[PDB]
C-alpha cells in the first residue's frame, strides 16, 4: 500500500498471503478454517497461502502454510478481460471475487482469526482500513512488513467520473481524494474493512497509485454474501 | 530501446508504431500495402497504426495514419500464459507472432517502404540492428525520437543458460554479454536487422533491460515464411 | 556518491580517505589532529589516511598522508557477521564505528581541519550531505574527485519496512525516496552533515545504491558520544 | 563458471548445491550416503543441501533435498581471514575444506552417485574439468542449468608468481593462462576432475574471473585423504 504504516504486530489475524509457489502474489481474507477470499484476477495454476504473517519475507514460527485443493472464481468475472495489454473503455470488472478451498483446515488461534462477512451495507463517509504487502512505491518494491492504511469510503459517482471502466452496483469506491494514500499492486484479494466490518476486497486502481482525485475499486461484499455461502455450504 | 541512439530521418520506413487509442503500445514491421507484422503479445480489441513516423509527439505529414480490419495471432502462441499473474518456469513463448490486415492500403512514398521476409538463415555473430519508441531507461520513459542500436547475434545457450523459460529453434538469442545495449518495454513486435536484412522481431527480454549476460529473444522468423505467406495468400 | 556532483574544492577538510596498501577503501571523519573516526567494519589489518584530498588519481601538497598506530572498533559491533556469507534475515548490525589513532599528528591547514561530535539530536525532514570516492554507478566505479550529494532524513520506519536486518535507536533512515540518490559501496565510514552540522556515518544501504524506496542507513553518532569520548581520553 | 557451457543432463552425479535456507551459496560434492564436501569459507549459520539438481532454480522431482546436522571445518583453516575486507600480502588460505554430515542419509540412484577419493598424485599438464551455478560474468550473474568448463593444471610457481597471497603445497593451480575461462563467485566447494578422477575443490580466484595469466587456486585433496577419512569413521 502507498502512504501506510506498519499494521501492529498481529492485528489483522484475517490477512492472508497469496502464493504462486514461492513468490508472493495477492493479499486475501480467512473466512472459516477451510476457505480464503482473494480476488478472481489472482490468476495462476495452483495456490500456496501463508496465514498469520506480519513479515512477508522472514519465517515466524507462529504462522501456518496451507496448500490449496480447489479455487471458485466467481462465474461473473470477465477472465477475457486479462489477455488484454490495455483496457478498453467501459470494459467490465465486476465480480472479481475467488474462494480458495483449503487442503487441510487452518488452525484458529491468537494469531490466525477469520472475519466474518458483513451484515449491513457500506455507508459513504465511512473511515475503513487496508492491508498488504502491495507494492510502497506508486510505480514497484514490496515491503517486508505488513502495510496498514486508512481511507474513506466514497460514493460511486466519484469512481466513475474518472474512470474510463464500468462502475457498477457490486463495486465500492474509496481513497483520499488528496492523494497520496491508496493501496497498490499485489494488494488485490486483500481486506476492507470499515468502522470495523468486512465491507470488501480490493480490486482495481489507478496507474500510479494514490493519483490524487482518482480513488481505487473494491468489491462490495454484501451483493456476494449468497453466492459466497451457497459455494462453501455446497462444497464439502 | 536502452543505450541506442536516434535512427536517422526516415532510414527506416519500414518501422511501424502501433497505436491504441492515443497512445502507443507497440512496434511492427512493414511487409505489404495492407500488411503489418507485430508480436501476438500486443494483444488490444481496436488497432491502429502509423507510418513514416520519426517522432512520437509531432504531426509530420509525410505520416500515414491507418486503421486494422483483421488481425491473426499464430495458431501456436499459448495466449493462456497473457492472462497468469506470473510466469512459472519451464512457460513456452514460441510464436509470438501476429498480422495485422489494414483497412485502407498503405502509399509507397520515400517514407513508407516495405522489406522482405528473408531466406538467408541467421549465423551467430552478426551484427543486427533494431528499433522503437520502447522504454529509453532500464525501468520506464518513452523518446521522442525513434531510436536505433546495434547489437550481436547469439547462440541459443547463451539465453537458456539465464532464462527459467523454454528457448526454443523459433528463437534467437541477442543482445550484448556485457550488458547496457537492448531492446526495453513497448519496442516488442519492432525489426530485428542483422546485415541488413530482416531476421526477426522483437519478442521479450530481461526486466531491467540491458542485464549484463541476460540478452533478449526474438523470433526466429526464417521458421515463419510458409505460415506468413499463407495467412496473406489465403485470406485478405 | 550515486547522483551527486564534484564537491566544491577543499570545502570538506575533514573528509579523511582510508587507504590499505596503494588502494582507497573507505571514508572517514577528522575528529582530532591525531583521531579519525569511520566504520568498524572497514576492517584491515594495516591502515593509512590522507588528508586534504580531493582527487583519488593526484599529488596534491596541500594533502597530508600518515599512518595509524592503533584502532578501537566498537565494543558492540558484531564481528561475527562479516565471516557470514550471507546476510540472515534480522542480522543486527548495531554500532558500526572504529576510531583510529594516527601515528604522527595532523597539522591543521585551511585544507585540513576537524569538525566537532553533534549535541543536537536529528529531527526528520533535514537536509544532510555525505560525501566520498564510492562508486558513481549504482553496481562499480570509483571517481577521481571527491562526490556530495543531497538527502533527506527520513524516520527509521522508512528503512524498517524493507530491510530484513535489524533497524535501531543506534541507526538513522537516509535518503530520498524516489531514489537516485544515495551513497553507494566504498563511501563506507565517510560523513552525514545535516543543517551543517554532523549526525553520523556511512553505515550501509540497498545494493543496487539508490534503489527507489529504500534509504540507506547511517549511525546515531549522538548515541556514541560518551564511548567516543573516553576512548580517545582513557587512551592514546 | 566463466566461458563454460551446459553439462549433460545429470554428468554430474556428484554436483552437490549448498544453501543457507533457500539461498544457493556453494557448490560441493557426494563422497558417501551422509557425507558431502566443500569449502571451509562457505561459512553460515545452518546449512542444507541439493543433490541431483541440473536446474538452480527449477524443481526437478529427481533431486533430493537433505538437511545437514554438523559440519566439520577443517582445523587448519584460519578463519580470522574472513573478517578481513582486504587479504593481506602473504596471507594463507590452505587447508580450505570442511565436513557436512547429512541428517538423513541420500538415497543412490543414477541421479546421484558420490564420487571415490584420488590415490594418484596431480600431474601438471592434465585437463581437468570444473563445475557449477557460480557467476557466468566475471563480475555477477548465476545460471539456471549447472555449467562445466575444461582447464589445465599447471605448476604451483605459475600460482604463486602472480598472487600476493601463500601458494602453498595443500593447494592446486589450474585455468587457461589465456584467461577467459574459470570458475567465479560461489562455484566454491565444487569438484575439479582431472582425466576422470576428483584431484580438488575451487577454493579462490582472481578479480575479475578469468582474468588472463592469473589462474585459480583449488584444494590438493590428496594431501587431506587421512584427515578426512579419520573424520567420516570417528564421527558416526
Ligand atoms: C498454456 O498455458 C497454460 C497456463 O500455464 C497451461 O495450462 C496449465 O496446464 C497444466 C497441465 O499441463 C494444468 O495442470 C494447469 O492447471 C493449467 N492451467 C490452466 C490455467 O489451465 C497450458 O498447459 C499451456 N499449454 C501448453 C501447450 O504449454
Ligand atoms: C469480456 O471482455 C471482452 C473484451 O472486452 C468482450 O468481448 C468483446 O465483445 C464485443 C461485443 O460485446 C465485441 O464487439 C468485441 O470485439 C469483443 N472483443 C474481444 C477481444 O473479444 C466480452 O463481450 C466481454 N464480456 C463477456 C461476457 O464476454
Ligand atoms: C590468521 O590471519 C590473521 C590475519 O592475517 C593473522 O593475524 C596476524 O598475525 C600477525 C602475527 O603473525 C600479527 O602481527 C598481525 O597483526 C595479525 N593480524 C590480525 C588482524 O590479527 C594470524 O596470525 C593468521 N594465522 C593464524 C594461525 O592465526
Ligand atoms: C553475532 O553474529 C553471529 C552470526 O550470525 C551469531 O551467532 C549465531 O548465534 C546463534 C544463536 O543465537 C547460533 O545458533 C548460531 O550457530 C551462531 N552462529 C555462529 C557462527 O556462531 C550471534 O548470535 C550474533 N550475536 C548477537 C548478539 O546477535
Amino acid at each position: 500500500v502507498v502512504g501506510g504504516f506498519n499494521c501492529e504486530k498481529n492485528s489483522q489475524p484475517w490477512q492472508v498471503a497469496v502464493y504462486y509457489q514461492k513468490e508472493h502474489i495477492c493479499g486475501g481474507v480467512l473466512l472459516d478454517r477451510n476457505w480464503v477470499l482473494t480476488a478472481a484476477h489472482c490468476y495462476v495454476d495452483q495456490y500456496e497461502v501463508w496465514l498469520g504473517k506480519n513479515k512477508l519475507f522472514q519465517e515466524e514460527p507462529s504462522a501456518q502454510h496451507r496448500l490449496v485443493s480447489k479455487s471458485f472464481p466467481h462465474p461473473g468475472f470477465n477472465m477475457s478481460l486479462l489477455m488484454l495489454q490495455t483496457i478498453p473503455p467501459g470494459a467490465d470488472f465486476s465480480d472479481d471475487l475467488m474462494l480458495l478451498r483449503l487442503s487441510k483446515p487452518a488452525d484458529i488461534t491468537d494469531v490466525v482469526k477469520p472475519i466474518a462477512l458483513p451484515t449491513k451495507e457500506p455507508k459513504p463517509g465511512s473511515k475503513c482500513l487496508a492491508s498488504g504487502w502491495g507494492s510502497i512505491t506508486p510505480t514497484w518494491q514490496k515491503p517486508d512488513d505488513l502495510q496498514c492504511v486508512f481511507i474513506t469510503l466514497l460514493p460511486n459517482e466519484n469512481c466513475a467520473k474518472v474512470y474510463l471502466q464500468k462502475v457498477t452496483d457490486v463495486m465500492l469506491c474509496a481513497g483520499e481524494m488528496g492523494g497520496g494514500k491508496d493501496t497498490c499492486r499485489d494488494d488485490s484479494g486483500g481486506p476492507l474493512i470499515c468502522d470495523g466490518i468486512l465491507q470488501g476486497t480490493t480490486s482495481y486502481g489507478p496507474v500510479p497509485c494514490g493519483k490524487p482525485g482518482v480513488p481505487a475499486i473494491y468489491t462490495n461484499l454484501i451483493k456476494f454474501n449468497s453466492w459466497i455461502k451457497d459455494t462453501m455450504m455446497k462444497n464439502a
